[PDB]
């Protein structure tokens, strides 16, 4: 698109507003800026010629735009921007701006959870095969970093938010892994309105990968000739157990045994099959792609084993700080001896009410910690302890652990409450799990 001689104006001064900053600057457009902190961490990055407002938004400034660029940290419901959506001011965000560019297949990926294993995952499979693919979409690498005329397969990771202010997407293939109640905040309207905002993915996609398992993952007028289902007992992509083995099957065939993958958890299985449908459509080789879910890590804290010695493994899920992450965790859980289930932080007023029918059985003891641990230990009070951090009630489980165990950190919870953030809890977690269960 051509965007000579407009007044572009952006909002955020995170990693993605700055690369929209430089996406109009070499484009020879000089946007304007704002940012509702009055000391956005970005502002020392900004070239001297941009026009920068912090510490609110510049109401005349969006209403004089002929262009208004959203971080997707702000509603298209705030005042401001209702007023400048009423006065016919289009609005877009960064996905907007890349989709317009992308010169190469986008595999578009969302859902409430495991979005970034998965996005990773189809990036690995497709650098098995030799492909440039530009893997991004994350706070961490936003997409129009990865614009490049070399690069031959985008593969992105895309919240419900950005897919808001984005109309020009055209995946060759796109999922929702799952929706489950999460930024409550941001949509009045309840779970179908979180909803429709992800199903725009779907939206002029060639191939749709939905969850055989979660409804709500299906297009908005039901599944179509596009869909293609991955799922637990059944679906195009599915699981098949037998003789205490588990394989991933595909349209009636085994593929691969799970042994050969490095990945733990059934909803990680799942996230292979999801990786392997997508990949899949996009074109990429079966042979490379079954390569990749071989060497395939897994990124850290996301069920994460960091440590097996002695029949127990210790399994760092820090970034479960929600309850449907640890749902997904307890969910088909494989463990012969007793689970020691880590839950605690800051439970951000959740309803922990569906963990309760996974936290029955005779091989289960709960280890409740951080601000909200009584409302944890709540439970299931009989097999429960309770704590004020994670490294008093490690000490607590480390003595009664046995060959068989499984030591989970699966919190359901934030970490600001005692952590600078989700990676020290995990990091502070596999400390632990060394002191403790290493010798
Ligand atoms: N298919 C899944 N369903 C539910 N939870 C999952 C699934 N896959 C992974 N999880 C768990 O969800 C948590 C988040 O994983 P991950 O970082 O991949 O998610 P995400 O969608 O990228 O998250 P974010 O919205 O923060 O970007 C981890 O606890 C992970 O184990
Ligand atoms: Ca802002
Ligand atoms: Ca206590
Ligand atoms: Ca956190
Ligand atoms: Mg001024
Ligand atoms: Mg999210
Ligand atoms: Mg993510
Ligand atoms: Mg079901």
């Amino acid at each position: 698109a051509d965007y000579q001689g407009k007044n572009v104006v952006i909002i955020g001064l995170g990693l993605t507003g700055l690369s929209c900053v430089d996406f109009f600057l070499a484009r020879g457009v000089t946007p304007r800026v704002m940012d509702t902190r009055m000391t956005p961490p970005g502002l020392d990055k900004l070239p001297e010629a941009v026009e920068r407002h912090t510490g609110s938004l510049n109401d005349e400034w969006l209403m004089a735009a002929d262009l208004i660029v959203a971080s997707p940290g702000i509603a298209l419901a705030h005042p401001s921007l209702s007023a400048a959506a009423d006065a016919g001011i289009e609005i877009v965000g960064d996905i907007e701006l890349f989709c317009r560019e992308a010169q190469a297949p986008i595999v578009a990926i969302t859902g409430s959870n495991g979005k970034s294993t998965v996005t990773t995952l189809v990036g690995e499979m497709a650098k098995a095969a030799g492909v440039n693919v530009g893997v991004g979409g994350n706070i961490g690498l936003p997409a129009l970093m990865l614009l490049d005329d070399e690069c031959e397969l985008y593969v992105l990771e895309l919240s419900s938010f950005q897919l808001e202010t984005t109309s020009s997407l055209q995946a060759v293939a796109a999922t929702i892994l799952n929706v489950t109640e999460d930024h409550m905040d941001r949509y009045p309207f309840g779970l179908q309105q979180y909803r429709a905002a992800k199903l725009r993915i779907y939206e002029n996609a060639k191939v749709c990968v939905v969850n055989a398992d979660d409804a709500l993952t299906m297009p908005i007028r039901g599944a179509d000739e596009r869909c293609v289902s991955f799922g637990v007992n059944m679906g195009d992509y599915h699981l098949n157990h037998q003789q205490g083995e588990t394989w991933l099957r595909v349209k009636g065939e085994k593929v691969l045994n799970v042994k050969e993958m490095k990945l733990s958890g059934q909803h990680n299985y799942t996230n292979a099959l999801a990786a392997l449908a997508l990949a899949d459509a996009a074109g990429l080789p079966r042979a490379s792609s079954l390569k990749a879910l071989t060497t395939f890590t897994g990124l850290p804290h996301r069920f994460e084993v960091v440590l097996e010695h002695n029949g127990v493994r210790w399994i760092n899920d820090s970034k479960a700080t929600n309850v449907g992450s640890t749902e997904a965790a307890l969910n088909g859980l494989h463990v012969d001896g007793t689970l020691h289930l880590l839950l605690g932080g800051d439970g951000k007023s959740a309803d922990f009410s569906p963990l309760a029918r996974y936290l029955n059985g005779d091989n289960v003891r709960l280890y409740c910690f951080g601000r909200d641990g009584a409302q944890l230990a709540a439970l299931r009070p009989e097999v429960a302890e309770q704590t004020e951090t994670m490294e008093q009630a490690m000490r607590l489980l480390a003595p009664r652990v046995q060959p068989g165990d499984m030591v989970l950190l699966s919190p359901a919870c934030a970490s600001l409450d005692q952590f600078k953030n989700f990676e020290q809890r995990g990091n502070e977690f596999a400390r632990l799990a060394k002191e403790l269960g290493g010798h």
